[PDB]
C-alpha cells in the first residue's frame, strides 16, 4: 500500500495473509472455513494466516491453518487478468470472534463515488522497495468506468473496476494483490493489477465481486 496509513492492530479482521514460507498475497475470510483471492495468486502450499498484524512476529492473536483445497475460476486469463479470482478452502474451521471475523459478499454492486478501505502488506513505495511489516490501510474511491477505460484503453473488462487517485501517490502495490476492497461493510473487490504503483493516470485494477456471487455461493456449497 502506498500512500496509506498504518490500521491499527486486528482492524481489519477478515484481512488474511497467504504464506507459502513467506507472505505472498493476502486474501479475506468469507466464512469460518473459506477465503477468496485473486487467481494470479494460485500456488500448491498455501498456509492461511488469519489474526496477523505483524506477519514477522507472534503477538497472540494469530490463527495459522492449511489450505485443504485451492478453486481458481474457470474462466481465468492469466493474460488479461480476466475473471481474476480463486476459492480456498481451509482444513480446519477458523474460531470467529471480534479480531477474527468474516466479511458478507455484497448485495448489489457498488458505484463510482463510494469510498472503499484496502489494506495489505505490499510494498509502500512507487519508486524502489520497502515491505511493512505491519497491516497498511487505504481509504479510496471508485472510479467511473469512462475513467477506467481511458486511463486503460482495450484492458478493462465487465468483472474490473478501478479505483483510487488519477493523481497518483496512493495505490495498492505488489504484495497487497488479493486482499480486500470492502465499501460499506461488504467485499467489493480483490487487488488485481495496475501498472506500476500510485503512479499519475494509473490507477489500481480490482475484480468486481459482485459478478461471482452466484459463483462463490455455489461452489461453497459443494466443496
Ligand atoms: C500484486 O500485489 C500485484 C499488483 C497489484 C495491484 C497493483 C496496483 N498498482 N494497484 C500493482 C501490482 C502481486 O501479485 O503481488
Ligand atoms: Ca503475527
Amino acid at each position: 500500500i502506498v500512500g496509506g496509513y498504518t490500521c491499527g492492530a486486528n482492524t481489519v479482521p477478515y484481512q488474511v495473509s497467504l504464506n507459502s514460507g513467506y507472505h505472498f498475497c493476502g486474501g479475506s475470510l468469507i466464512n469460518s472455513q473459506w477465503v477468496v483471492s485473486a487467481a494470479h495468486c494460485y500456488k500448491s502450499g498455501i498456509q492461511v494466516r488469519l489474526g496477523e498484524d505483524n506477519i514477522n512476529v507472534v503477538e497472540g492473536n494469530e490463527q495459522f491453518i492449511s489450505a485443504s483445497k485451492s478453486i481458481v475460476h474457470p474462466s481465468y486469463n492469466s493474460n488479461t487478468l480476466n475473471n481474476d479470482i480463486m476459492l480456498i478452502k481451509l482444513k480446519s474451521a477458523a474460531s470467529l470472534n471480534s479480531r477474527v471475523a468474516s466479511i458478507s459478499l455484497p448485495t448489489s454492486c457498488a458505484s463510482a463515488g463510494t469510498q472503499c478501505l484496502i489494506s495489505g502488506w505490499g510494498n509502500t513505495k512507487s519508486s524502489g522497495t520497502s515491505y511493512p511489516d505491519v497491516l497498511k490501510c487505504l481509504k479510496a474511491p471508485i472510479l467511473s468506468d469512462s475513467s477506467c477505460k481511458s486511463a486503460y484503453p482495450g484492458q478493462i473488462t465487465s468483472n474490473m473496476f478501478c479505483a483510487g487517485y488519477l493523481e497518483g501517490g496512493k495505490d495498492s502495490c505488489q504484495g497487497d494483490s488479493g486482499g480486500p476492497v470492502v465499501c460499506s461493510g461488504k467485499l467489493q473487490g480483490i487487488v488485481s493489477w495496475g501498472s506500476g504503483c500510485a503512479q499519475k493516470n494509473k490507477p489500481g485494477v480490482y475484480t468486481k465481486v459482485c459478478n461471482y456471487v452466484s459463483w462463490i455461493k455455489q461452489t461453497i456449497a459443494s466443496n
